[PDB]
């Protein structure tokens, strides 16, 4: 299933992938977070790792 808790450095790529290309594209996001798939991807940003 889904691997380890999330990392400073794993939350780091999906906030500058986000700042990127922008909220949604949770396929393109989870192409680049090898380790978390885009429903992960997702929840992470929507739940507590909402900045933007």
């Amino acid at each position: 299933l889904i691997k380890g808790p999330w990392t400073k450095e794993e939350d780091q790529r999906v906030i500058e992938l986000v700042q990127k290309y922008g909220p949604k594209r949770w396929s393109v996001i989870a192409k680049h977070l090898k380790g978390r798939i885009g429903k992960q991807c997702r929840e992470r940003w929507h739940n507590h790792l909402n900045p933007e």
